[PDB]
């Protein structure tokens, strides 16, 4: 299946070269797989998602995405439009307020609570979660997003926008977990995108299109909207029976348009994130 005039990311990780519109990807499009966004909530009655999108989660007054930041990234895994996984379910994890920011206590227990919450849940092709924040190291926060993979979701996580080695900041230091780093429309390292050794994928995450609150769209930027191309990616290609939640952070690595990244500073992983589909 096709989708023309995609969002540049949509079609990136459906190509082996960059300035495509249009997102190859196959029909199943992620039904079947579940994606937990633990963000800032999720504007689920938003018309891109078809009720796909519910939340599940708060750790605030009210469960409604008063920022966008959730929105927008829930819409980057499996928005109709501005989706890599266009059929899949999503489930809101409000940990970050509606500033964007957040407690670690309330991170961890974002991620225990999806541990334990996907067991009420029908997700036959696998969970996935998306953790678009992070902030500076912490091993309370590592080990949370390590015991979310290791209860068997797929966990990827932004590398964080400090321009930095991403060795120091969490969930992104966490090694068994799937750190996102960011690129451009160009094929090169996003401005602010972190590195480092522990960075195991890049995903379009410069000028993404995307939902937004009040039914609106936005276009942002930040390894916070790379991540989100990734978790679809990977519910996507879990649907397909391609890769299992403990291997697809390994899976999209190997099969990622390796080198096409320019600006991938020594020591740091030089791959996109990539479909692989063939018509």
């Amino acid at each position: 299946a096709a989708q023309t005039n995609a969002p540049w990311g949509l079609a990136r990780i459906s190509s082996t070269s960059p300035g495509t519109s249009t997102y190859y990807y196959d029909e199943s499009a992620g039904q079947g797989s579940c994606v937990y966004v633990i963000d800032t909530g999720i504007e689920a009655s938003h018309p891109e998602f078809e009720g796909r999108a519910q939340m599940v989660k708060t750790y605030y007054y009210s469960s409604r995405d008063g920022n966008g930041h959730g929105t927008h990234c829930a819409g980057t895994v499996g928005s109709r439009t501005y989706g890599v996984a266009k059929k899949t379910q999503l489930f809101g994890v409000k940990v970050l307020d509606d500033n964007g920011s957040g407690q670690y206590s309330t991170i961890i227990a974002g991620m225990d609570f999806v541990a334990s919450d996907k067991n009420n849940r029908n997700c036959p092709k696998g969970v996935v979660a998306s953790l678009s924040l992070g902030g500076g190291y912490s091993s309370s926060v590592n080990s949370a997003a390590a015991r979310l993979q290791s209860s068997g979701v797929m966990v990827a996580v932004a590398a964080g926008n400090n321009n930095a080695d991403a060795r120091n900041y969490s969930p992104a230091s966490e090694p068994s977990v799937c750190t996102v780093g960011a690129s451009d429309r160009y094929d090169r390292r996003s401005s602010f995108s972190n590195y480092g050794s522990v960075l195991d994928i890049f995903g379009p995450g410069t000028s993404i299109l995307s939902t937004w609150i009040g039914g609106s769209t936005r276009s942002i930027s930040g390894t916070s909207m790379a991540t989100p191309h990734v978790a679809g990616l990977a519910a996507y290609l879990m649907t397909l029976g391609k890769t299992t939640a403990a291997s697809a952070c390994r899976y999209i690595a190997d099969t990622a348009n390796k080198g096409d990244l320019s600006n991938i500073p020594f020591g740091t992983v030089n791959l996109l994130a990539y479909n692989n589909y063939q018509a």
